[PDB]
């Protein structure tokens, strides 16, 4: 680590968690395998408050060029903070072992598994509230010109107060990468992204519309009968996800606006917050 550029070391200092500030519980995983090797940890703040965190070791980082790029990603993501976006608590640069990413612990795991869980019974109002929270998190990301590229219910998380956090971006990416011993998002993508492999805030709006559909169906898979290959033709014919049984008509109108074939015709996330907040307030 002494081979690191000193001005970059100075720049990342405010993101770095010293080893005496963090107690990593490498003996216990969070999500019992659902998220791979993500560990419980305890972070000590400056007042000695104990903070429950999720810790991941980044084994793909093997050389000093990759460590330096990682430091930079930490610097950038530390400036992203919003009630509905997963925050970065910090990073660890270890003398012994791969670097660590430290995030806030999410008591209720991912939003898709939460809504699919038969034991949980969120109301239509609660489901719309989750959608509004995601819209607020994306309004924040879009306001900083950050394009998510993989928005879906599986990629959002829930804390102990049931606050939704948009996740799976920056150092929280690769949320479901699992390591196997012997084994080797087209249905959320905007039509133009399927065609050009380019992503924008307007393609995140399309994905948000599919996430809204997931919320109102309590986590049903979209287009279950359509092969991923055939999705482009299906959308070009003007076919779209149908209105879920318990979805209010003005909310389905919002979903349809998200899937307009012309990206410029789709609402902005600011407009989505405006429209969904008014719908939410009728319940
Ligand atoms: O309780 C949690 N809080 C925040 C993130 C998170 C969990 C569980 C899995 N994950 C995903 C992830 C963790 C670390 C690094 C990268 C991705």
């Amino acid at each position: 680590l002494s081979a690191l550029n000193p001005e970059l070391v100075q720049a990342v200092q405010h993101v770095v968690i010293g080893p005496s500030s963090l107690i990593v519980h490498f003996n216990e995983v969070i999500g019992r395998g659902h998220f791979g090797c993500v560990y419980h940890g305890t972070l000590l703040d400056n007042d000695g408050k104990k903070i429950h965190c999720a810790v991941k070791s980044l084994n793909r980082i093997t050389d000093i060029g990759e460590v330096s790029q990682f430091l930079t990603e930490g610097i950038i993501m530390k400036d992203f903070s919003h009630p509905n976006v997963l925050s970065l608590l910090g990073i660890c640069l270890r003398s012994e072992g791969s670097p660590l990413v430290v995030l806030p612990y999410m008591k209720h795991g991912d939003l898709r598994n939460f809504i699919r869980n038969e034991t949980h019974n969120p109301t239509v109002k609660d489901l719309i509230g989750f959608g509004l929270q995601v819209a607020k998190g994306m309004k924040y990301l879009a306001s900083k010109k950050f394009v998510h590229r993989d928005l879906a219910a599986r990629n959002c998380m829930l804390d102990e107060k049931f606050t939704v956090k948009v996740a799976d971006f920056g150092l929280a990416r690769d949320m479901y990468d699992k390591e196997y011993y012997s084994v080797h998002p087209v249905k959320w993508m905007a039509l133009e992204s399927l065609q050009t492999q380019k992503f924008t805030t307007k393609s995140d709006v399309w994905s948000f519309g599919v996430l809204l559909w997931e919320l109102m169906t309590r986590g049903a898979p979209p287009y279950p009968d359509v092969n991923t290959f055939d999705i482009t033709v299906y959308l070009l014919q003007g076919r779209r996800l149908l209105q879920p049984e318990y979805c209010p008509d003005p909310l389905y109108e919002v979903m349809l606006k998200c899937w307009h074939p012309k990206a410029e015709m789709r609402p902005s996330f600011s407009e989505l917050v405006s429209r969904i907040s008014a719908i939410f307030s009728t319940f």
